[PDB]
């Protein structure tokens, strides 16, 4: 789709059986989710922006729909206050920024 | 142009004389600079984020270019690592992320 930034670009994901809620934001060099479960084998990392850094874990080769879209890459989980759809699969589903 | 986000969006913007690159962020409602002078009056704002919230100036009516797209509003200027063109002016330029 086309979308435009009158509002947050959030749009809907499926991943590990749940739907939620993303902003697809060009401004994150990984995707970042809300605390949930995930399957198996993570290993930590640290994520920073604007105020500071964060203690996240890292998963690897995760499976993600986002619009309609799926993608397998690396998802991070930790105290993130939205679900971040950032750049490592914004690439996969083809995403780009035009004006 | 279109952009596409195998690397950080970073493009060239030009304000209060000087050049700049800035992020173009659609992850970011507002747009906002690295320290520096800027015309007049200001009045105080809090932006948060990943790790937490910083103290920022917001000045209205700013003349900024982005990749040669003029726009006017508001710049917030204050601690941030990078400077961050946000929705305000993204929607101003004609901003869209297509997928
Ligand atoms: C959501 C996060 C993943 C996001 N951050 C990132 O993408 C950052 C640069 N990447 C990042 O933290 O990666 C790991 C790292 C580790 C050590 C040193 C440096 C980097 C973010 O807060 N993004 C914001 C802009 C930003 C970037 C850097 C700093 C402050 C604000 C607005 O989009
Ligand atoms: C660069 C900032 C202007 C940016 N933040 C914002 O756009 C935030 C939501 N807006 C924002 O702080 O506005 C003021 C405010 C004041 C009180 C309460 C809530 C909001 C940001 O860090 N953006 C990041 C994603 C994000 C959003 C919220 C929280 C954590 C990460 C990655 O793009
Ligand atoms: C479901 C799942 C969890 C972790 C990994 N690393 C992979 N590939 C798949
Ligand atoms: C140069 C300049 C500074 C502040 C404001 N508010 C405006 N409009 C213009």
């Amino acid at each position: 789709p086309q979308i435009t930034l009158w509002k947050r670009p959030l749009v809907t994901i499926k991943i590990g059986g749940q739907l939620k809620e993303a902003l697809l934001d060009t401004g994150a060099d990984d995707t970042v989710l809300e605390e949930m479960n995930l399957p198996g084998r993570w290993k930590p990392k640290m994520i920073g922006g604007i105020g500071g850094f964060i203690k996240v874990r890292q998963y690897d080769q995760i499976l993600i729909e986002i619009c309609g879209h799926k993608a397998i890459g690396t998802v991070l989980v930790g105290p993130t206050p939205v679900n971040i759809i950032g750049r490592n699969l914004l690439t996969q589903i083809g995403c780009t920024l035009n004006f």
